[PDB]
RNA sequence: GGAAUUGACGG
């Protein structure tokens, strides 16, 4: 790259920093600057400095000039896409195309641009899929072909609180282009495919494509056998063995997670019987495979599978908790309630797992609230609490699922929570995971007198709870579950902290929802409007 | 206006 080229693209850069150029002129200058890339797309897109300017250009130009860049650069796009700087240039071009998805006049121009990209990729895909930079480009490209434009963690595919809450049960796009690109990424030998399964970056690409094909059963039934190398759907014994042995690999385990999530019923049933049945517990103790088990459990379809999973895993609930595999337990509990099978057996197995003697069953709640401290401590027969400590996220999610059961199945849990001394209860409410347990109990079908007993034990702390951003929710839910007598006590306690409360983010909504000002000025009128509630 | 598993990701 000669100095006139660098000086030119730098000077274009400085010209945009000096915001003396309206958007109208700006998008013209962007398109004109793209012409200075013709014949040297690779050199400029991979330049560690000028790549950043070229990103600015692709995101600020108009659809016609963007499409010309994608067409002119297409024979070198795979090289650009696999470069540490060029990959962000390639991704800028896709993000820019994606801004036009909502425009129906743009459909055929975009499709043509994707076609020239997909054609060069499909011609030689395997190194691009496995390249650390190129894998990100493919992920975005697959998303664009599907018509999604907004990056989502799950699609790329990170963990997210929304997916956990789903796992724990708490635009048309360019379809022919998606199918054509994906078929190109899959038309390799069974022996190549065996190693795509275990390469981090290719696994990530296939995870995205699988997720994008959710509920496209005719396609999923074509692509999943290719990924699993078992080309009616049937897994032969030798292939099932190879799948089972690769299940502890970190890359393949993530891929099988997604496969279980999108698998149509007949495909799921075959994987259940031919791969996982009889190995559930061994896979549940592996640091990678247990998450595959977590996904298997979540998408179980019928009570017969629920029986098989309960036999292999419930006797080992204590082992799973000790070895840091509470997610497996959480999933089994959660799906029993979804399938309406083995509900009582699951709750009773969890109690027995945490409380071996009969004496210790009154402590089921504190021990699940601090799952890791209790199973970690030197002497478990004296562990009572973990003062000051952050409570255990998955133990609290377990409890949140527990309280969605009918009260018939969870009497040990209700008794244990409603028995905790006042200081422990308010400690739970001040904890951002523990408050979700309390709110789950308040929403459960446990008796009102039992709810009222726990709420009464929070008296004297509603002011401080209201100051917590998480605890303030608990205050409303306590309030809504109360008689007039306790609605007034709570309202009175938010009164003493009204100045501080109104500062905080939630305060204004809390004060309004509870009508705290009306209580302070017209207490009789406040009381009579609540007794009507 | 709220915590988000124990195992991956970029000039």
């Amino acid at each position: 790259i000669d100095p006139e080229t660098s000086k030119y693209f730098s000077e274009i850069a400085n010209l945009f920093d000096s915001n003396e150029v309206e958007l109208e002129e700006r998008s013209v200058i962007c398109g004109n600057a793209l012409e200075e890339t013709r014949g040297r797309e690779y050199e400029i897109a991979t330049d560690y400095i000028i790549s950043h300017v070229l990103q600015t250009l692709l995101e600020g130009c108009e659809l016609d000039q963007l499409c010309s860049f994608i067409r002119n650069s297409a024979s070198v796009f795979p090289a650009i896409a696999m470069d540490r700087s060029g990959s962000h240039v390639a991704e800028s071009a896709l993000k820019s195309l994606a801004t036009h998805l909502e425009n129906p006049d743009a459909y055929s121009v975009i499709e043509e641009a994707l076609h020239s990209i997909c054609k060069v990729i499909v011609d030689n895909p395997l190194d691009m899929m496995c390249n650390c930079y190129g894998s990100h480009v493919l992920r975005r490209l697959l998303c664009l072909c599907k018509g999604v434009s907004l990056d989502s963690p799950e699609l790329y595919g990170a963990k997210s609180s929304k997916a956990l809450a789903k796992r724990l049960n708490l635009h048309q796009g360019f379809p022919g282009m998606l199918t054509y690109l994906l078929s190109g990424l899959l038309s390799c030998s069974r022996e190549d495919m065996k190693y795509l399964q275990v390469d981090q970056y290719s696994s990530l690409v296939l995870q995205t494509a699988l997720r994008l094909m959710l509920k496209q059963d005719e396609q999923l039934l074509e692509i999943i056998p290719l990924i699993l190398r078992c080309n009616g759907f049937h897994i032969e014994t030798n292939v099932a063995k190879e799948i089972l042995e690769s299940m502890k690999d970190n890359s393949f385990s993530h891929l099988v997670e997604v496969i279980l999530e999108v698998a149509p019923e007949s495909l799921y049933n075959e994987m259940f019987n031919k791969v996982f049945k009889n190995s559930l517990f061994e896979l549940s103790v592996d640091r990678c495979a247990n998450f595959v088990i977590q996904a298997l459990i979540s998408h179980a379809r019928d009570q017969e599978q629920m029986g098989i999973m309960w036999e292999e895993l419930a006797p080992r609930f204590k082992d799973l908790l000790e070895q840091g595999k509470s997610g497996v337990v959480a999933s089994l509990i959660a799906v029993s309630q979804r399938l309406q099978s083995h509900e009582n057996k699951c709750c009773e197995a969890l109690v027995g797992a945490v409380c071996s003697t009969n004496e210790s069953r009154i402590s089921i709640l504190p021990r699940l609230l601090f799952l890791d401290y209790y199973f970690g401590c030197r002497d478990k027969s004296t562990w009572e609490w973990a003062p000051g400590a952050k409570m255990h996220v998955m133990g609290c999610l377990i409890l949140q699922g527990i309280f969605k059961f009918s009260s018939d199945h969870i009497q040990p849990y209700i008794t244990s929570l409603t028995s905790m001394k006042a200081e422990y209860i308010t400690e739970t409410a001040k904890d951002s995971s523990g408050a979700r347990v309390i709110e789950a109990f308040l929403a459960s079908d446990a008796a009102t007198k039992q709810k009222r007993r726990l709420i009464i034990k929070l008296r004297g702390h509603f002011g401080e709870l209201s100051l917590h951003t998480s605890g303030s929710f608990t205050v409303e839910k306590c309030f809504d579950a109360c008689n007039l007598t306790l609605r007034e006590a709570i309202a009175s306690e938010l009164l003493d902290v009204k100045v501080d409360l109104s500062k905080t983010k939630q305060g204004p909504y809390l004060l309004r929802k509870l009508d705290i000002d009306g209580y302070a000025s017209r207490p009789d009128q406040w009381k009579s409007r609540q007794e009507a509630k």
